[PDB]
């Protein structure tokens, strides 16, 4: 996705970047979004990028703060690098749901994240449509915060996709343990979307986290998936 200059600026104004920050792009491609970023007073920038042609496209920007690390931005461990990390990036509409849930991994070590993705997505994490494990995986951490629409650019190849810029906010609204039991306690609940929650656990738990056994999964709030997992945390 090429973007206009205006809508990565304010990409890089939601970053709130001050002096001393360490800033996490995850992806180079191109590196507009990474001169933007670098218009700012932030203590060093690392790009997660793979690709050899956008790589070479950061080797010619000879800011000091800048350093690459060639790595896959889905699976890499962001709080390996640093404490307190703002994480940025113009995700792919193929990895950026595994990018999403690769930050929240890493919540301890991000305040807040910035990203593109495609409308679908956005309204999926907002929880407005189509709610899935990750939108409820990502809002047990953050605040999905929308901060703007990006139609398709009128210069712009079919297929013409609509995007928007979201911004997470950290708020716990759980102190889960085990994030990986905790996905696992959410996928079990999400899978087979048609089955009532009776099918899938146990009544006698439903009944006590104040759950209608019969509901889909369409019809718990977040603060219901809380009072169900607290039941089955393990101390």
């Amino acid at each position: 996705l090429l973007v206009s200059e205006g809508v990565l600026k304010k990409i890089a104004e939601e970053l709130n970047i001050e002096e001393g920050n360490t800033v996490v792009e995850v992806g180079g491609g191109t590196g507009n979004l990474t001169k933007v970023l670098l218009q700012h007073p932030l203590k060093k920038l690392y790009v997660i990028e793979l690709d050899r042609e956008m790589v070479e496209n950061l080797k010619s920007i000879g800011d000091e703060r800048l350093e690459v690390i060639n790595e896959d931005a889905s699976k890499f461990p962001f709080c390996s690098l640093g404490k307190e990390l703002k994480v940025v990036g113009n995700l792919p509409y193929n990895v950026a749901s595994l990018i999403i849930e690769n930050t929240v991994y890493n919540k301890d070590c991000v305040p807040l994240a910035v990203f593109m993705v495609q409308k679908e997505v956005a309204e999926k994490l907002q929880g407005k449509k189509d709610t899935g494990w990750l939108s409820v995986f990502v809002r047990t951490f953050y605040d999905v915060n929308y901060v703007m629409t990006v139609p398709p650019r009128f210069f712009v190849p079919p297929p013409k996709v609509q995007s928007a810029v979201i911004k997470l906010v950290k708020n716990e609204k759980f102190p889960v343990k085990d994030l990986k039991n905790y996905k696992k306690f959410l996928t079990k609940i999400f899978q087979n979307r048609r089955k009532v929650l009776r099918k899938k656990i146990p009544e006698e738990l439903l009944k006590e986290a104040g759950i209608n056994p019969d509901a889909r999964v369409e019809q718990l709030s977040l603060e219901d998936f809380f009072k169900l997992y607290r039941l089955i945390e393990d101390s």
